[PDB]
């Protein structure tokens, strides 16, 4: 037996339950935006403790395990995926992923261990990188006209969310600047898996 180091034991989720959250399949960038808006407008937690996390790589093909689109022990291969990260008062991080079969929310270490897994046995070009944007900066700067979800003739590949496109005074579309894992582009910080776990892990 071993005694571990506790606020995380009694952690109160920052979102409604999974089924009460604004959710559209294949718009995780918008699902997370809506979690940020909820936390902002409610009196439970400050946005300062929260981050939008874009997961992608240069080829825009990232394996993610424990995804509800593929129940089983195999991965979904996303072009990109977006989750919310909350750093609780004691220092324990929680991942909010409406698309995971893991708990909502999920302790950071379990999400990385079971959803992401080690980069080491994965062919390097499928490795996962993380763009971490303070949730306040995400609400201020994010814009999508959803043009990426329309085919050549302007038809929807997946049904759109049931509210108007998110836009700012600066942009109507900069989604590529968040999917990009190039530090020269967009807001926040771009981390390897190692840098991501070092920053937010216990």
């Amino acid at each position: 037996q071993f005694m571990e180091g506790p606020a995380a034991v009694h952690y109160q989720p920052a979102s409604p339950p999974r089924d009460a959250c604004v959710y559209s399949s294949c718009y995780s960038e918008e699902n997370v935006w809506k979690l940020c808006e909820y936390i902002k407008n409610h009196d439970q937690y400050p946005l300062e403790e929260c981050y939008a996390v874009f997961i992608s790589n240069e080829r825009k093909m990232i394996p993610i395990w424990k995804q509800q689109a593929r129940p089983g022990d195999g991965p979904v291969i996303w072009d990109y995926h977006v989750v919310l990260l909350h750093v609780s008062s004691g220092g324990q991080s929680f991942i909010y992923d409406l698309d995971t079969v893991l708990p909502f929310p999920c302790l950071f270490d379990t999400y990385v261990e079971d959803a992401i897994k080690s980069d080491d046995d994965i062919h390097p070009q499928f490795r996962r990188k993380f763009r971490v944007i303070c949730a306040d900066s995400y609400l201020k700067n994010f814009a999508s006209d959803r043009s990426h979800m329309k085919d050549s003739s302007g038809n929807w590949r997946e049904p759109p969310p049931p509210y108007p496109c998110i836009e700012t005074g600066d942009s109507k579309m900069n989604l590529n600047d968040f999917i990009s894992m190039d530090p020269k582009v967009g807001w926040g910080a771009v981390y390897t898996l190692s840098e991501f776990t070092h920053r937010f892990g216990s």
